[PDB]
């Protein structure tokens, strides 16, 4: 027995909606006061009770997008001297007053301000601005960037270098990318191509806005409250300070007094440095810190988490500790017996035939996937790239694996409507990866041999 209007009291509905709703449900009223039947009572309270949640997941996604945009973060890869060094310099120097390192300093433009590292893994960098210089082209180091910076899924930019000099042929390096599939913007392609100059600052201007774009096209915001997280850029024994740890803030604020983890290491922040010469008690996310107070050395891609207390930090810290002995003693073992095997384990055949294909976005990104791959047929098997194309995967590859018994692998496109349908009925190892090095670790799974 229930009262249309007290129901809605109750719930904390008012009734225009709960009639609405009965008028979807279709239960007879006169009017407000008209009565309801308890199985009835909860007619509504199940059927009103989905949505409500459901709204509060949206909330969520209320939380989730209008969340303050945060500081991009920029890291410089490339060859020994093609101009890295020197184009930091050129960055770090504004407060020309207005200086021990934090792993990373600040930029601020007009339009925003940017995190450059200033380093020597987690995935730091939003960004890459592969240095090539304008003279050299492209030389072993450069690829190597390009290569591992686009497992990282870090948006790259060619920045080129030396060019005040008589002898640097843009050209040539430009070409150099396009061959390799990092076909220039002004031909009609997908990468970023900003002639630069490192001493006299030529381009800096806008690898400063170009960046920034980036930016802006992609909201890299991040929500200061969010349980704090990091990264771990770097970590010295100071002299005389103790255990020294730069991190970079991910999402979160931190603050001192904060209880902390970062793989096998803890702590409780006693102090925090920013690069100015000023302590902070906070650090918001795109935030490099000095932090002081830890009871170890940690590891530099380590993620930075906040802990309640000083014994959950022990805790974690010591769940992912007996999980690596673990590992140990297991190679510690592994080792001892297939080390030898051959010695170099070399009269023993090498044949295994492991096969796979690649689809990709872009070939500028297909031939870094490879260049990774390359390195990494260390084991008894050799794996075998079977037709590598660009692009959606083919049902005959779904057939083509069969012949084949490669594994088709895909990185920046995902499957189609039956190829994923025929592809599963089909018997075929079909994959989706978001980076491309979720799509390599996977590789690594396939030396054991699949079984
Ligand atoms: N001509 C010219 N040379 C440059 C410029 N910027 C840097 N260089 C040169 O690049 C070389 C390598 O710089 P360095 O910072 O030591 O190496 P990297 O940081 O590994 O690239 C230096 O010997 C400089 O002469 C530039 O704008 N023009």
């Amino acid at each position: 027995k229930v009262r249309i209007y007290q129901l809605a009291k109750e719930l904390g509905m008012e009734c225009q909606e709960l009639l609405e709703l009965l008028d979807q449900m279709g239960v007879a009223y006169k009017s407000h006061a008209s009565t309801l039947e308890e199985k009835d009572a909860e007619a509504v309270r199940e059927l009103v009770k989905e949505q409500r949640g459901l709204q509060e997941k949206l909330a969520e996604e209320e939380r989730r997008k209008s969340l303050p945009r945060r500081p991009p973060v920029v890291v410089i890869m490339g060859h020994v001297d093609h101009g890295k060094t020197t184009l930091l310099d050129y960055l770090r120097k504004s407060r020309i007053a207005e200086t021990q390192h934090v792993g990373a300093f600040e930029v601020k433009t007009p339009q925003g301000t940017v995190v450059f590292i200033d380093t020597p893994g987690a995935k730091v960098a939003d960004i890459a601005v592969i240095v090539i210089a304008a003279d050299d082209g492209i030389m072993p180091q450069t690829e190597e960037a390009i290569a591992h910076a686009k497992a990282a899924g870090a948006k790259l930019i060619f920045a080129i270098n030396k060019i005040d000099l008589p002898q640097a042929d843009p050209e040539k390096v430009k070409r150099q990318l396009m061959e390799r599939g990092f076909v220039p913007e002004e031909y009609g392609g997908d990468a970023i191509v900003i002639p630069i100059s490192a001493k006299t600052g030529q381009g800096v201007q806008d690898l400063l806005e170009m960046i920034l774009l980036l930016a802006e096209l992609e909201d890299y915001r991040a929500d200061p409250n969010a349980e704090p997280r990091g990264v771990i850029l770097e970590s010295k024994l100071d002299k005389q300070a103790g255990i020294i740890a730069n991190m970079l803030v991910q999402e979160g604020t931190f603050r001192v007094g904060d209880y902390v983890v970062a793989g096998e290491a803890y702590g409780r922040i006693r102090a925090m440095m920013d690069a100015d010469g000023n302590q902070r008690k906070e650090a918001g996310p795109g935030s490099a810190v000095q932090v002081l107070g830890f009871q170890e050395l940690p590891h530099p891609g380590d993620v930075v988490e906040w802990v309640p207390d000083l014994e959950a930090a022990k805790e974690i810290a010591e769940e992912r500790k007996e999980e690596r002995k673990a590992r140990e003693e297991e190679e510690k073992a592994r080792r001892p017996r297939t080390m030898a095997e051959l010695l170099r384990a070399m009269q023993e055949e090498g044949r295994k035939e492991l096969n796979l294909i690649l689809r990709a976005d872009t070939q500028g990104s297909l031939e870094a996937i490879q260049h990774i791959l390359a390195r990494e047929s260390t084991e008894d098997v050799k794996i075998n790239i079977l037709l590598a194309q660009v692009g959606a995967p083919t049902e005959s590859d779904v057939l083509l694996a069969q012949t084949a018994n490669a594994a088709i692998l895909a990185f920046g496109v995902n499957p189609p409507g039956s190829v994923k349908k025929k592809a599963e009925e089909k018997g075929v190892l079909l994959k989706t990866f978001r980076i491309i090095y979720d799509l390599v670790d996977e590789v690594r799974n396939m030396v054991k041999g699949q079984r």
